[PDB]
C-alpha cells in the first residue's frame, strides 16, 4: 500500500520555530501553498488541480523572510534544500552557467519518470534573487551571459515536459526588477510582503526573545515589557533582538576589570542580574532605528521648551486637537489641510512640531528646506515627491513643510522665484491618498499676502493665527516664567514698561536677556531697558 | 547656554578699513578654528560651486568645540550691479538659510 506519509513532520508545533508577528502571512502561504498535499489524495485526484510551485519574499531591511524561509525548509519530511548564495552559478567559460542551472534539476526529472505520481517533495531555494534575473534586454556589456541564464530558469520551471513535484523560494529586496515573464501564475504565484510590526507584534517579538533568561531567573522582577514595547516605535525585529543583546552586554560588563594588566574575571557572577537601567542606557545610546522621526529631531526642532505665557499658547494647542481629531474619526474627507501664520520671530515651528508630536499618529515626517542647501529645482520637487510617496504607504499619516516662503525661493526684488515647486505643491495638496488611508498636512509661513497673491491660499482648508505678546502683564509673566531677573528688579521692571504698549516676539526676546546678563550685576536692568526702547513697535 | 549660535554684521562708507577689524576680533578671541570665507579665491567659478565651497567651509567649521567663521564683502559674493538691479538667487538663498542652522548639540 502506498500510504500517504504525510509531508509534515510529525513532531512539528507551531510555537517551535519561534517567529512573532506574522501570523496572517503563515497563514496565507499554507493556506495557499501546502493545503492541497494534506488532504487525502482521492479527492484531491476527482478535483483534477495542479500544486503550486512558487513564492517570493519581499521587504525593508531586517524583517525577517530568511527566518521563514529557513523553518519552512524545517517544517517538510523531504530531502534536505539545495540553497545557492547569491549568483553562485556564474562562470567564466561559454555554457557553463546554463549547465550549472540544469544541475539543479536532475533529481527531480529522473525521480519523477521514475515512480511517477507517488513520489517526494524536492525544494530549492533562491536567495537574493535579483542578482541574476532581470528584465531581458535590460543590460548591455556583459557579453550575454545574463541574458541566456533567464531563458534557461524558465524554460527549466515550466516548459514542454511537465513536473509536479518542486517547490521553488525566492527573495528579494527590489521587487520591481525581476523579470515579468517570471511572475505570472504556474510559475511563481504566491508573492508576499513582509512589512514592520505593530505594537503586539513587538511584545511578541520581545516575549520571544527573552523567554531562556526568564526561565533561569536571571531577569529581575522590576522589567515591565509593556513599557519597552510602547518606547521602541518603528523597530524592526533586527532593532529589537540587537537591544536585548546590547544589555545583556552591559550587564555582563560590569564583573570585568580591564583596566587592570591582566583580565580578571571576579567570582560574584553568581547572583546575575539584569536591570532597568542597562534596558534605558541601551536606549539611549546604543541602538537608534533608521525609519521614521526620533527624538534626536524633536531635541532640534523644540529647543527651549514650551512656557504658557498667556491665553493663546492654550488656544492652539486646542485646534490642533480638533483638526486631529477630525482626521482620524470622520471618513467622507480623508484630507485635510491646515496653515499657520503670524509675524516673524513668533514661534511656528515650536507649536508646529508640538502639535505633531502630541498627534500620537503611527508615521511622522518633517520636511525643512535646511537639509537641501544648494540643490536645484528638480532635486527639491523629487525630495517632497519620496517623502509624500513614504506618507502614502501607511494607514493614517501626518506631515509638516515649514518655511513655504523659502521652499520656493522668495526675494522681494523683481520678484523671483521657482514656478516648478509652486506647481509641485499646489498638485500635492489636492490628491486623496488611496482608499481607506487618511493623510494631515499642516504648513508654517511668515507672508500671508504673498501667498494670497500666488493663489495657493485658496488650496488650505483653514488657517490659525499666531499672535505677539502685547501687554505688560504677558511680558511679567513671561520673565516670571522664565525667572532670569530678581523681584527686586522685577519692581523697578513693572514700574517701568507697566506705563507702555509693548510689541516684540518670544524668540527675541531670549536673545535680549543674554545680551543683558554679559554686562555687570549693577548696570544689567538698564541695559535691557535700553534694548527693548531700541526695539520700537509697529503694529 | 541657551543661545549657541550668534552673529554681528560691521557696516558703514566705503574705504573706512572694516576687514582688518573684523579679522582683529576674530584673531582677539583666541578660538581654536578660524577661517576667512572670502571672494578672493572664487574668481570665474559659477553659483553652482560658490554655494557648495560655502557649503564646505561651514562643514568644516561643526567638527570643533569652539569656531568663529568671517565672511567678507557680502555685496562682491552675490554678485550685485546697480543695473536691473542684477545678481545671484541660488546663493542669496543658501546664506539666508545657513545663518540659522544650529550646530550638533554642545558646540
Ligand atoms: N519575526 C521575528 N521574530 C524573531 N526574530 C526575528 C524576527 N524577524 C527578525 N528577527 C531577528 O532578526 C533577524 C532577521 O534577519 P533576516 O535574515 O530575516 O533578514 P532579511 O530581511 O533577510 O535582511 P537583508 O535585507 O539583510 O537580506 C533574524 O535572524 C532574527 O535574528
Ligand atoms: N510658547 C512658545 N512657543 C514657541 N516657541 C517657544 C515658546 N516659548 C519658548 N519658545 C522657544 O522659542 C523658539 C522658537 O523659535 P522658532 O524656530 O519656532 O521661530 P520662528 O517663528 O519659526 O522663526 P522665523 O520667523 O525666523 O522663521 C524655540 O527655542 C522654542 O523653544
Ligand atoms: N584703525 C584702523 N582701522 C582699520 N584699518 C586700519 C587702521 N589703521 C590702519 N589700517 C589699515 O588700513 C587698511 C584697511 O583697509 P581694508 O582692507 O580694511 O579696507 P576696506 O574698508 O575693507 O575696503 P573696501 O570697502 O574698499 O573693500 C589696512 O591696511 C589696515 O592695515
Amino acid at each position: 500500500k502506498e500510504n500517504r506519509q504525510s509531508i509534515i513532520n510529525p513532531d512539528w508545533n507551531f510555537e517551535k520555530m519561534g517567529i512573532g508577528g506574522l501570523d496572517k502571512e503563515f497563514s496565507d502561504i499554507f493556506r495557499r501553498a501546502f493545503a492541497s498535499r494534506v488532504f487525502p489524495p482521492e479527492i484531491v485526484e476527482q478535483m483534477g488541480c495542479k500544486h503550486v510551485k512558487g513564492i517570493l519574499l519581499y521587504g525593508p531591511p531586517g524583517c525577517g523572510k530568511t527566518l521563514l524561509a529557513r523553518q519552512i525548509g524545517k517544517m517538510l519530511n523531504a530531502r534536505e534544500p539545495k540553497v545557492v548564495n547569491g549568483p553562485e552559478i556564474l562562470n567564466k567559460y561559454v555554457g557553463e552557467s546554463e549547465a550549472n542551472i540544469r544541475k539543479l534539476f536532475a533529481d527531480a526529472e529522473e525521480e519523477q519518470r521514475r515512480l511517477g505520481a507517488n513520489s517526494g517533495l524536492h525544494i530549492i531555494i533562491f536567495d537574493e534573487i535579483d542578482a541574476i534575473c532581470k528584465q531581458r534586454g535590460s543590460m548591455a556589456g556583459s557579453t550575454g551571459v545574463h541574458d541566456t541564464v533567464v531563458n534557461q530558469l524558465l524554460s527549466k520551471i515550466d516548459g514542454v515536459e511537465q513536473l509536479n513535484n518542486i517547490l521553488v523560494i525566492g527573495m528579494t529586496n527590489r521587487p520591481d526588477l525581476i523579470d515579468e515573464a517570471l511572475l505570472r501564475p504556474g510559475r511563481l504565484e504566491v508573492k508576499m510582503e513582509i512589512g514592520l510590526p505593530d505594537e503586539k507584534g513587538r511584545l511578541q517579538i520581545l516575549h520571544i526573545h527573552t523567554a531562556r533568561m526568564r526561565g533561569h531567573q536571571l531577569l529581575s522582577a522590576d522589567v515591565d515589557i509593556k513599557e519597552l514595547a510602547v518606547e521602541t516605535k518603528n523597530f524592526s525585529g533586527a532593532e529589537l533582538e540587537g537591544l536585548v543583546r546590547a544589555a545583556q552586554s552591559t550587564a555582563m560588563n560590569r564583573h570585568i576589570k580591564a583596566s587592570t594588566k591582566v583580565e580578571v574575571d571576579m567570582e560574584k557572577a553568581e547572583s546575575l542580574q539584569v536591570t532597568r537601567g542597562d534596558f534605558l542606557a541601551s536606549l539611549e545610546n546604543d541602538i537608534k532605528p533608521a525609519f521614521g522621526t526620533n527624538q534626536e529631531d524633536y531635541a532640534s526642532y523644540i529647543m527651549n521648551g514650551i512656557i504658557k505665557w498667556g491665553d493663546p499658547v492654550t488656544r492652539v494647542l486646542d485646534d490642533g486637537e480638533l483638526l486631529v481629531q477630525q482626521t482620524k474619526n470622520s471618513d467622507r474627507t480623508p484630507l485635510v489641510s491646515v496653515l499657520l501664520e503670524g509675524p516673524p520671530h513668533s514661534g511656528k515651528t515650536a507649536l508646529a512640531a508640538k502639535i505633531a508630536e502630541e498627534s500620537n499618529f503611527p508615521f511622522i515626517k518633517i520636511c525643512s528646506p535646511d537639509k537641501m542647501i544648494g540643490f536645484s529645482e528638480t532635486a527639491k520637487c523629487q525630495a517632497m515627491k519620496k517623502i509624500f510617496d513614504d506618507a502614502y504607504k501607511s494607514q493614517l499619516s501626518c506631515v509638516v513643510v515649514d518655511d513655504i516662503e523659502r521652499l520656493l525661493d522668495y526675494v522681494p526684488i523683481g520678484p523671483r522665484f521657482s514656478n516648478l515647486v509652486l506647481q509641485a505643491l499646489l498638485v500635492l495638496l489636492k490628491k486623496a491618498p488611496p482608499q481607506g488611508r487618511k493623510l494631515l498636512i499642516i504648513g508654517t509661513t511668515s507672508r500671508k499676502d504673498v501667498l494670497q497673491e500666488m493663489e495657493m491660499l485658496n488650496a488650505f482648508s483653514t488657517t490659525i493665527h499666531v499672535p505677539n505678546i502685547a501687554t505688560g502683564e504677558q511680558l511679567l509673566e513671561a520673565l516670571e516664567l522664565l525667572g532670569n531677573f530678581k523681584d527686586k528688579e522685577r519692581t523697578t521692571i513693572a514700574q517701568q514698561v507697566k506705563g507702555k504698549k509693548v510689541w516684540i516676539g518670544i524668540k527675541k526676546l531670549l536673545m535680549l536677556i543674554e545680551m543683558s546678563l554679559q554686562m555687570d550685576p549693577e548696570y544689567r536692568v538698564r541695559k535691557f531697558l535700553a534694548l527693548l526702547r531700541e526695539e520700537g513697535a509697529s503694529p
